[PDB]
């Protein structure tokens, strides 16, 4: 009785899931490309250890267009595909693909919280 949906608003990237398969608690499924991968989350492609890719005048397109993968809530099973890739995608509200049996778990801790 649950919907697996994104973190974000950009464009489906790819698809790491089948129809009528079973998941995992946070297994890639899905892939949305958006401009704000979170400032406390994504890693990027890699970092400025020191002189390695002169960021004093190195490319900003090695540090943008980041992706953000779709990982399931939880194991259990998983639906078909509503939409494909290369198509535009809103918030959490895209319920592209939904997950079914095991009980509805959450754990998380990456921001938006209430509960203080
Ligand atoms: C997603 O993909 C992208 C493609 C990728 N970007 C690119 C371009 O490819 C993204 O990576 C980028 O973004 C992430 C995070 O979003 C990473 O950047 C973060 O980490 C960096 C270090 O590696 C930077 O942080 C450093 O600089 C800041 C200031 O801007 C902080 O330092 C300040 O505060 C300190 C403590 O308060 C010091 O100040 C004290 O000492 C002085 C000395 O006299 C004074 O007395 C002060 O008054 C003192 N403080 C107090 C309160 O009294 C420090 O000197 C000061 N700097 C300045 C200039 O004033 C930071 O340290 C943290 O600071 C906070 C509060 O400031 C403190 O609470 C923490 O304890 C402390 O850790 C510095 N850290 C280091 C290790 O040097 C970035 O600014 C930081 N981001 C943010 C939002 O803060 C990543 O490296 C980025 N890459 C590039 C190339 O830019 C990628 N990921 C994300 C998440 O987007």
């Amino acid at each position: 009785d649950v919907i697996i949906k994104p973190q974000v608003s950009g464009v489906i990237v790819n698809k790491l899931f089948k129809a009528g398969d079973k998941v995992k608690k946070g297994q890639t499924l899905f892939i949305i490309e958006q401009d704000q991968a979170s400032k406390d989350f994504n890693r990027s492609k890699a970092l400025f250890s020191q002189s390695a890719i002169s960021q004093k005048e190195y490319d900003s397109s090695l540090a943008t267009l980041d992706h953000t993968e779709i990982k399931a809530p939880f194991d259990g099973t998983i639906g078909d595909a509503l939409v494909n890739i290369g198509d535009y995608v809103s918030a959490s509200t895209t319920e592209l693909v939904r997950v079914t049996n095991l009980n509805p778990i959450y754990a998380d801790g990456s921001h938006h919280h209430h509960h203080h």
